[PDB]
C-alpha cells in the first residue's frame, strides 16, 4: 500500500473462560484482498514470517504452542470469515483472541481482538500485536523476503532509542484505551 496504514484502534467487551473480559481491537486496512490476508492469518508457513512458527493440532477442537510465547486452543476456524483461538500467556490470565478478515473494494479490513482480564496485559499485548502487523503489514505488500528481527525491538524495557520509544507509543495508545473502556 502506497497509502497511510489506517489504524483504527479500539477496546470492547468479550467473554473468556475467567469471565468477561476486556478487549482491545487492531482494525488496520490493507490494499490486498482476504485471500492474501487469509492465506498469511491461518497457514503456519505463512504466520512465521510476521509472527511465530504455531505447532499443534491448529484445527477447532484441538490445541496450539507457539514456540517461546504462549499455549492455548483454537474456539473457531471459518473461512474466509474469521479463526478464532484462546491463548495462555505464561504469568498472565487466559484470553480469547482472533483475526477477522471482511473484503472492502480495493482492499481488506483486518480486525484482530484480544480479550484478557488483565488491562495490565492489554497495553502490552497491543504493543506485540501492531509488532506482528507491522511485520504482516510488510508480507502482504510493502516487502519481506525474510525478517531479520523476528521479536529484537525491545521487550519490558530494552536500552535501545527507538525501539524504546516506539514500544510505548503502541502501549500510550493502548494504555489510555483500555482506562477508557472500563
Amino acid at each position: 500500500m502506497a497509502s497511510g496504514q489506517a489504524t483504527e484502534r479500539a477496546l470492547g467487551r468479550r467473554t473468556i473462560p475467567a469471565g468477561e473480559a476486556r478487549s482491545i481491537i487492531i482494525r488496520q486496512r490493507y490494499d490486498a484482498p482476504v485471500d492474501e490476508v487469509w492465506s498469511a492469518c491461518t497457514d503456519p508457513n505463512r504466520i512465521n514470517r510476521w509472527f511465530i512458527e504455531p505447532k499443534g493440532d491448529l484445527r477447532e477442537g484441538g490445541n496450539f504452542a507457539l514456540q517461546g510465547n504462549a499455549s492455548g486452543d483454537i474456539l473457531r476456524c471459518e473461512p474466509p470469515r474469521r479463526l478464532t483461538i484462546s491463548w495462555v500467556y505464561e504469568g498472565k490470565p487466559d484470553s480469547e483472541v482472533e483475526l477477522r478478515l471482511s473484503e472492502e473494494g480495493d482492499g481488506t479490513l483486518l480486525e484482530l481482538e484480544h480479550a484478557t482480564t488483565s488491562e495490565q496485559m492489554l497495553v502490552e499485548v497491543g504493543v506485540g500485536w501492531e509488532m506482528a502487523l507491522d511485520f504482516l503489514g510488510m508480507f502482504i505488500r510493502g516487502d519481506l523476503p525474510g525478517g531479520p528481527v523476528p521479536e529484537d525491538a525491545a521487550e519490558e524495557f530494552e536500552p535501545s532509542p527507538e525501539m524504546m520509544r516506539i514500544s510505548q507509543e503502541r502501549g500510550e495508545a493502548w494504555a489510555a484505551l483500555v482506562h477508557s473502556g472500563s
